[PDB]
């Protein structure tokens, strides 16, 4: 909405002049991935504040397991009051840098009763509840330099990468298996009532969270390959008996507990991404 | 952003610039590009020449019925507020129109639907409406209608019956069901398609519901239909994807059929 | 959000300087509660127009001896108010020292067991505007009000619903107190048959156009919440019917229930924790 094509190009040109790094892969770090940047070789850090036209967090360029990457440490959320054209601005910039693959991670509440806290859910699909009612990051004039006016989302989550994620996990010899299912985005920031949890379950959602879907829609619009996963930080309360309530402290704690596992998994998975 | 006087000024400008007095407004969806080509005594106004208009408005006779056709409609996905999207409907009321015919393209959710099927809209599901994107949001003007209008009778029962009889007197049956509006402009995921099916929607599209709500608010009779341009993808196996090119192509293929159907249907609209 | 913390504080300080009344309970009067203020002792009236930063009247006094402030007239999303205007009074109530919110409304019946005139205790809600971004907490969080990510699963105080059921029983009323899930939709137009079938399948017992925003802001600031719906009409759920939902029937059901609702709320004040 408030960005011109030239604004995206200006940001891209600034980054390309300020780093020799040329990323193939953008990684939008969700809950548990705070310290993924700590595994980079030839790390180069830009605070969002230094970068022209960035919403008012760090961008880190380097090699993860020898793959050229740019990592978003801190992401923008609808609940913070950012319009979706600010939330998704970095994805357009990543395209103009030459990125062809987006890895997106988040925290989610478990709606699938088979899910346990600490489970990693590969995102096979999403339900965009804000999108239905008008909150789609593509709303407004389309620029054909980014992509088509009416892009398909039915193939948003790369089938090959989900297969390679399953095989990678198996070779790490981890105690618990990978989950796979549907992420529903809600705006938040307040957690769901029992009645709302039952709604999202009946809609066929496996996990609920407050991000990711906008970035994926913009990535697919630009032609990026997309892979995503949720850390299941908590089981959403689905009955009136329970005196447990969802809280941010338990989300942070589950993230901290999973951090080493998630970092290792993403690092190893870089080897499985197709070459440019 | 419009005052009552803005609507009135637009209506007065049109009434002074044409001798035509339409009874029927037709909002042309996918496939109806060339419906204006069937008008007698055709008179064209580019949106740009019309005061307060956010494309062309064409006045004339379709099968001898006094009509005004919207060629080009405004969509939520284009970034228009719903008070711009639905502005023409208020104007139509002030011109003396008593009937709105609304057409669109839609994706098939009902597995019985085939590409090229015409679905009479019996009802709608307003997903943007639930969350606040209702064109009536804001102060109500009683000169247009009631603060809290009913929508349960939005799609005129008589016109749906006469549409079925007209169709019979023209290879495939006329479908009938529920249209769900989503904002778009991206097409639905498989999971989203399963949601709209479980909500009981037969067809999905990206328009129409706003105009219908404003039309019913103003007391217009409403008739609508969808051209089923594509079957929405409902399983992960398929390598088929929804695309705008297929929507345009289905529209072009159905155009002669849709134009003939609407033209003949004019004869079935009640007199004022 | 167009209000700063200092704006809420300025409004609260103005009211605290202009009345000696110190309410424990805020009552947001829905359909049928027009005349509840007429039962207050030591009543003191402020027109919204007089009150700094207010987007109707605020009445302070004692209801059955309980210190209360009553909103007569509430702001609705369908009027064009942003939710940060709709819910502004709730923040003010917190700063006045209110610890309990009583919220009332009119609703359409989705549950086929419900009859017109039934009172439904709200056990839970479904926030349809909230899912899509219309949450009154959207924007920067102020920790002086509450947490960035508050839970809503315990929004409707269990104890007050138990005491409401026992209070009802002691009034010896013809019909039982209903209980269930309120779904907020923005309106202002009434639902289609297909939309009524959606809300039923989502598990909603009753539909209306308010309340959920106020509750979310109340819970964010740590208020105890009790709420109920007057069932003004049974929503049309089949194509055969020539009945339509209309505002006149909503007003008429409100008028018919008014004496019953006023008595119920008055008696219930005695059951609120100190
Ligand atoms: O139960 C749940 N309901 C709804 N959302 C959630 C989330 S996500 C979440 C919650 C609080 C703060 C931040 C969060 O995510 C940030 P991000 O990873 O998308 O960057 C966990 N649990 C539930
Ligand atoms: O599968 C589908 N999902 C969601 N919407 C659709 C539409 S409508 C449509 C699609 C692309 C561009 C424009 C469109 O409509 C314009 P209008 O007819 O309302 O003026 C067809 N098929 C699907
Ligand atoms: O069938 C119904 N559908 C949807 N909403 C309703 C309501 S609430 C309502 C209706 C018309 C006008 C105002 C109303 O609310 C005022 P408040 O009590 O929230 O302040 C009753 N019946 C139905």
């Amino acid at each position: 909405n408030g960005y011109t094509y030239e604004d995206y190009k200006n940001t891209a040109e600034w980054l390309l002049s300020h780093t020799k790094h040329r990323p193939q892969v953008a990684i939008i770090c969700g809950s548990g991935l705070g310290g993924l940047t700590d595994k980079l070789t030839q790390a180069q850090i830009f605070d969002y504040g230094e970068i022209p036209n960035f919403p008012r967090g760090r961008l880190v360029f380097g090699f993860l397991n020898g793959r050229a990457c740019v990592m978003m440490q801190g992401r923008f959320h609808m609940y913070e009051g950012y319009p979706l054209w600010k939330v998704t601005f970095p994805v357009r910039v990543f395209h103009l840098l030459g990125v062809d693959t987006l890895v997106v991670t988040n925290a989610a509440g478990g709606l699938n009763p088979k899910f346990e806290v600490g489970d990693i859910m590969l995102i096979r699909d999403h339900i965009n509840l804000p999108g239905f009612s008008g909150q789609n990051p593509l709303r407004g004039p389309n620029d054909e330099r980014f992509g088509d006016r009416f892009p398909a989302m039915s193939d948003a989550y790369d089938r090959t990468m989900r297969q390679r994620a399953l095989s990678t996990w198996k070779q790490m010899g981890e105690q618990r298996e990978l989950q796979e299912g549907t992420y529903v985005m809600v705006a938040g920031p307040s957690f769901e009532t029992v009645a709302e949890c039952r709604v999202l379950q009946k809609l066929g959602a496996d996990a609920v969270g407050m991000s990711t879907v906008p970035e994926v829609i913009v990535a697919r619009h630009c032609g990026l390959r997309v892979f995503g996963f949720s850390l299941i930080t908590n089981k959403v309360i689905m009955d009136y008996e329970s005196l447990e309530k969802a809280n941010h402290e338990e989300v942070l704690a589950a993230g901290k507990q999973a951090a080493q596992k998630l970092e290792q998994f993403v690092s190893i998975l870089m080897a499985s991404i197709p070459l440019p």
